[PDB]
């Protein structure tokens, strides 16, 4: 047998028709005397046991005219067979990449339709990663975002999905992650003292306290016992310092 190898291939090129096609022989194949039950039998047929890498984060990270459409029959599986959380909400077992998500991969690759479907469905909108992204498309490997769905949405200017997450009432807004950083302290770590983005991160951070609420993510220390202004005087960023006090009146 290939099936596994074959799905994965489908899914990396795009080719729906196929797709459908083995998705059937692995439906088939659930009959059969195995030594485990369905839903760990379909997730290792679904999931490299290497890396920890599913079919769903195979297809988000080989973006293609039909990836839309494979993303739909993955998660139509998934639920027809009920493993459809447990599938979206897979990580990668990497020590590298460990923690990633569909769903991170989805927003870092700038999947805004994607990104709806994906939390409609069940992705985790507080999932957070230590490890870095695997193959990220934008951003550098390392990049800090305050590790949180929500965090990378803000830090990469994607204003409608952090609108879209902050309307969802799962969303902990004021999460704060394993440097005791909120999103508004992750942003001041995004800011700098240039012109060229002189404009999305104070905008971000005006868009995110005025449509929460959350007043007090102003107010809340990271692990340094910084607030998001002590943080900005601390690294030295002028720009965004001036920007945050300039609240006050």
């Amino acid at each position: 047998m290939r099936l596994k190898k074959r799905i994965f291939a489908a899914v990396s090129e795009g080719c729906v028709e196929e797709l459908r096609e083995l998705l059937q022989d692995l439906q088939d194949l659930c009959r059969r005397r195995r030594g485990l039950d369905v839903p760990d039998f379909l997730m290792h047929k679904l999931t490299a046991s290497d890396t920890g890498k599913t079919c769903l984060m195979k297809a988000l990270l080989n973006i293609n005219p039909n990836t839309k459409e494979i993303v739909r029959i993955l998660l139509a599986f998934a639920e027809e067979n009920d493993i459809l959380d447990r599938f979206i909400n897979a990580e990668y077992t990497e020590e590298a990449y460990e923690g990633q998500t569909a769903l991170n991969i989805a927003i870092e690759r700038r999947q805004g339709d994607i990104t709806a479907v994906l939390i409609a469905a069940g992705a985790d909108v507080n999932a957070h990663a230590k490890g870095v992204f695997f193959n990220p498309k934008y951003q550098h490997e390392g990049f800090y975002f305050g590790e949180t769905p929500l965090a990378l949405a803000a830090c990469t200017n994607q204003p409608e999905i952090v609108q879209l997450l902050m309307e969802n009432e799962q969303t902990d807004i004021t999460s704060q992650d394993s440097r005791g950083n909120n999103i508004l302290h992750a942003l001041v770590t995004v800011a700098e003292d240039f012109k060229t983005q002189n404009d999305f991160v104070k905008r971000m951070y005006d868009m995110i306290l005025l449509r929460s609420g959350n007043w007090e993510l102003e107010t809340m220390r990271n692990n340094d016992g910084l607030t998001p202004l002590q943080l900005a005087a601390k690294m030295g960023k002028a720009e965004i310092l001036k920007y945050i006090l300039s609240r006050e009146i």
